[PDB]
């Protein structure tokens, strides 16, 4: 049972493992496109002794964090162990090797999307974005008098085919991802995949349509089985006008009873309507998970809230060092120290705090971060908060 970087001959075996492990696996063509995002020495495999019984890799990503700062990020993916080789330490072996490689390569953070919620906490990953399914009964939906773009004259939104306006979607998304925490650069190969998914599948999903604004787009399709439900697969808006204008068009889908979307907790859609309750929250889950590889690099790169005044403290990460943390003027300075720790937390807790999705007081209330100073908690809460709400870019 050896561990090594895969050769070209291993990849058919990896796709076999992938097809058996992931129900969303499409095929070798799709997989080969995703594989272009994996750097040299970015993948590991476990062979028996021969066949592939384990695999894991990371992709080179660009993550937006608070203060519109873009970090290079190791995006873990394609993780799998054969059902024939469970409970044998293969994952712990593969993740440890990948983390060593990720750390030596100079990534300040690593990230993933979790198949199950109870697995990745022990490897230092904490949930850092929150997914939020809204389901609107659009038959009762009426916009508030204050809602933008609710005057007489021509509309700003166009109904279009996705494939014919790729360039406009890319431009809008690129603007969006740069200014929002949790935003990810989407490479050309993933735009290829996205647009391939938009076409009607024989005995699969229906044809997708697009609603296009200069500062926003929405992509949607009617649900396969429920013909009165429209699923918004993606909605990106750079301005509030664009966001409201797109939802006026979506609520204009008079054929449908319901419109469903996966969004974030701060989505302003409920407040656009006269009845806020019509935007029902039907589902709730962790989105992006974050492992801080380098604590001082991560903490110093991020922007902080200007509202809180200058303060100093001592943070210990359980097996990630102890640091003198000084935050002021929306910036942080994070230097080594052996002075007594004022705050203590595991590595994964810092990941959950990092983008501002989880408050430090909430994690403190669960005893996931220890501190005897409640004033320090209030300051951390405010400092680590993000003025632009945290969002989830795309799954990987
Ligand atoms: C590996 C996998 C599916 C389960 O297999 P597994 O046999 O439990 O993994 P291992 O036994 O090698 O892992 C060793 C340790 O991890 C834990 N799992 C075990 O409890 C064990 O710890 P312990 O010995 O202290 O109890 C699972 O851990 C996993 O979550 N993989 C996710 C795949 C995925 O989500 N891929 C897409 C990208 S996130
Ligand atoms: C994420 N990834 C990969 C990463 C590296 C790689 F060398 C191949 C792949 C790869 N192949 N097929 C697929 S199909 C599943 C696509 N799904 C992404 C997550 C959300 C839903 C769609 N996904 C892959
Ligand atoms: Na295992």
């Amino acid at each position: 049972v050896t561990l090594c970087s895969p050769t070209e001959d291993d990849w058919p075996g990896m796709f076999l493992l992938a097809a058996a492990s992931f129900t969303d696996f499409i095929g070798p063509e799709s997989a080969t496109a995703w594989r272009t995002l994996v750097p040299t020495d970015g993948a590991v495999v476990v062979r028996d002794g021969s066949e592939v019984v384990g695999m894991a890799l990371y992709m080179d990503l660009r993550l937006t964090v608070p203060g519109e700062v873009v970090l290079p990020t190791a995006g873990l993916s394609f993780v799998a162990v054969a059902p024939t080789h469970r409970r044998r330490g293969l994952l712990r072996a593969m993740c440890a090797e990948l983390h060593r490689r990720i750390a030596d390569s100079g990534y300040p953070v690593a990230a993933l999307h979790a198949s199950e919620g109870g697995i990745y906490g022990r490897f230092g990953y904490g949930p850092a974005t929150t997914l939020h399914e809204l389901t609107v009964d659009r038959r009762f939906a009426r916009f508030h008098a204050d809602a933008p773009g609710g005057g007489l004259g021509g509309s700003s939104v166009r109904l279009v085919r996705p494939t014919e306006h790729r360039g406009e979607f890319e431009a809008i998304y690129e603007r969006w991802r740069q200014q929002v925490p949790g935003g990810l650069l989407r490479p050309q190969v993933l735009w290829d995949e996205l647009l391939a998914e938009a076409k009607a599948a024989p005995g699969g999903d229906r044809e997708s349509f697009a609603l296009l604004h200069p500062d926003g787009y929405a992509l949607y399709r009617v649900d396969r089985t429920d013909l009165k439900l429209a699923r918004v697969s993606e909605l990106r808006a750079v301005t509030a006008d664009a966001h409201c204008a797109l939802w006026r068009a979506l609520i204009g889908l008079d054929s449908m009873e319901r419109i469903s979307i996966i969004t974030h907790p701060q989505d302003p859609l409920p407040h656009l309507l006269t009845d806020t309750r019509l935007a029902r929250t039907t589902w709730r889950q962790d989105g992006l998970w974050l492992r801080i590889m380098n604590v001082p690099a991560a903490l110093e790169a991020r922007g902080y809230a200007h509202e809180v005044g200058e303060f100093s403290t001592v943070l210990e990460v359980s097996d990630g060092g102890r640091f003198a943390l000084k935050i002021g003027d929306g910036r942080a300075r994070c230097t080594p120290t052996d002075a007594a720790a004022e705050i203590e937390m595991d590595r994964d807790v810092l990941g959950s705090l990092y983008l501002g999705a989880h408050r430090a007081s909430t994690l403190a209330a669960a005893n996931r971060l220890r501190t005897k100073d409640s004033q320090l908690l209030r300051r951390l809460d405010a400092a680590f908060a993000s003025d632009v709400p945290v969002q989830t870019a795309f799954e990987f």
